[PDB]
């Protein structure tokens, strides 16, 4: 089998993406965001604090002839950001994009950090990691992703993600018309739970190739790249009037400069990042100075190869038993 699902931004600065996803029987067709660094399919829900859905569209089960309550089992998470949710877990069928699986679990929220209710575009999230960062307990539940793997095609996924623009996420197939050149492919580590690479290197516009080790995660869930303090610092020395601004909380620049580009390295793959696509706007409502895309990943603990760097890719997630990422221009 295969499936095929359009993503769209969730804003004009690509903050996030949606992707629909059908949810019980009949269908209820709720708008998640795809997140390869996280591995919990969760919804706001009926069950949801009504205080805490503003906007959302809602799973119900109680409206699905085929949910069957989880008996005994909860969910927690906390994500990098500081948001949070949790809540009780029901199996049903999930299809997306045209591929189903049948007994998934769908851990439906009770509570959620106001940072979501507060996105009203945003349904849920589909988790992409590896099933050992899934947080129901007592008893760790499977991705979406795990779930469909043996019946798939070939056991892959991609992510196209589009630059103001939707782009797909495919299961079981890689489309060879929506990239360039070669798919050049590196090695993962699950050791962490997440797509877990090593760059080989970077450059800053027009520059010279640093060939250097980075290690990080691929994470369609994380809006920007999050790298090492002096790549990040190399990087906006090249943009005049940038800085990093601690009240802020990151590099801001003028919103009138021209940004460069921004190579990494795949091997002795190169994929390149467009200067339009670090610039995320003014950093509130009129301001002329704007938020930078590439920001320092000191206080995280990983670097993180976030939305601004996989949508300058065609990106494989493959799944095989020794899983791999691969990437492509497009």
């Amino acid at each position: 089998s295969t499936g095929s699902a359009t993503t769209t931004p969730i804003d004009s600065l690509d903050d996030a993406y949606i992707t629909p996803v059908q949810i019980g029987t009949p269908a209820q067709t709720l708008n998640l965001d795809f997140d390869t660094g996280s591995s919990d399919l969760w919804v706001f829900s009926s069950e949801t604090t009504a205080s805490e859905v503003d906007g959302q569209t809602i799973y119900t089960p109680s409206k699905s002839t085929t949910a069957k309550l989880l008996s005994g089992a909860t969910w927690s998470i906390s994500y990098g950001d500081g948001s949070s949710s949790s809540g009780d877990v029901y199996t049903d069928t999930v299809s997306v994009g045209g591929l189903t699986v049948t007994g998934q679990a769908v851990e439906s929220a009770k509570k959620v950090s106001s940072s979501f209710t507060e996105d009203s575009t945003i349904d849920g999230l589909l988790g992409l990691a590896f099933s050992t960062l899934n947080t129901v307990s007592p008893t760790q539940q499977k991705t979406f992703f795990d779930n469909a793997k043996a019946s798939l095609d070939s056991p892959v996924f991609t992510a196209d993600l589009g630059y103001h623009a939707p782009g797909t996420y495919n299961f079981g197939f890689i489309d060879t018309t929506a990239y360039t050149g070669s798919i050049t492919y590196t090695a993962v580590s699950t050791k962490q739970g997440f797509w877990e690479w090593t760059s080989t290197g970077y450059a800053v516009g027009s520059g010279t190739f640093k060939s250097t080790s980075i290690d990080g995660i691929a994470d369609t869930g994380t809006t920007l790249l999050y790298l090492p303090a002096t790549v990040v610092s190399a990087y906006w020395a090249q943009v005049s009037g940038a800085k990093s601004s601690s009240s802020v909380g990151g590099y801001v620049f003028p919103c009138s400069a021209t940004l460069p580009s921004f190579t990494f390295g795949v091997g002795s793959a190169r994929i390149v990042i467009p200067g339009d696509y670090i610039d995320f706007g003014p950093i509130s409502t009129g301001s002329s100075s704007c938020f930078g895309g590439i920001q320092s990943s000191a206080g995280i603990g990983i670097n993180i190869f976030g939305d601004v760097a996989l949508k300058a890719a065609f990106v494989v997630f493959n799944g095989a038993t020794t899983p791999t990422l691969g990437f492509a221009s497009k």
